[PDB]
């Protein structure tokens, strides 16, 4: 399971979570062409790594697609953090640790979300 | 950070949050022996500097015991993912997802997580 993006990755997921229509290899290329000099072949398989991960899909005049967007990306990582602990009472303990480690900002966020979860 | 240890370092740490007591040098050295060929003084030499980091705790027979959990793990896991997040917008987005995401026995815990913060 992919746990972060490299630079690459994430300026081609970047490019796909700007769009609304699926992009070509081409259209790719030419975003990426605003910072970096890359080969064609490059970004192509660049793209057919991230569609391996499961975090595009290639749609068929070739087109790929986000599978994830920007802010579910980051919670499905969360999730697939959580899902390493061993038991309920280290789920338990490790979200009482984590909670500590955001910031207030992100400890209310929760605790908005939780409220409107609910209710 | 538990997330960033060294591979030998991991494989200690694994041995010891896998283990009620806390575990002699040759406990420790015993176990890494299925899948690695050491020497003794290597394992000891690890522990050592792992205690230095204060991520274990020499107890006085000498033997070793975690200075945190494995949960604590866990709860770095979900920092760094939290962290993949390219601004503070998509921060914030990504924790209601995340809670949105979670099983209700985990929204319970993160809601118990968050009052512990809260006293
Ligand atoms: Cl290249
Ligand atoms: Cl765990
Ligand atoms: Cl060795």
């Amino acid at each position: 399971k992919l746990t972060r993006l490299g630079d690459l990755e994430r300026a081609v997921m970047d490019h796909l979570w700007s769009r609304t229509e699926p992009q070509t290899v081409r259209q790719v290329h030419e975003a990426l062409s605003a910072r970096r000099d890359l080969a064609y072949t490059t970004v192509m398989a660049v793209l057919q790594r991230l569609a391996k991960k499961n975090l595009v899909l290639q749609i068929r005049a070739h087109r790929y697609a986000p599978v994830h967007g920007r802010d579910e990306l980051v919670a499905g990582l969360m999730v697939d953090a959580l899902a390493q602990a061993e038991d309920s009472g280290s789920r338990q303990a490790a979200l009482v640790h984590f909670v500590e480690r955001v910031g207030a900002d992100e400890a209310d966020a929760l605790r908005r979300a939780l409220a409107e979860l609910e209710a």
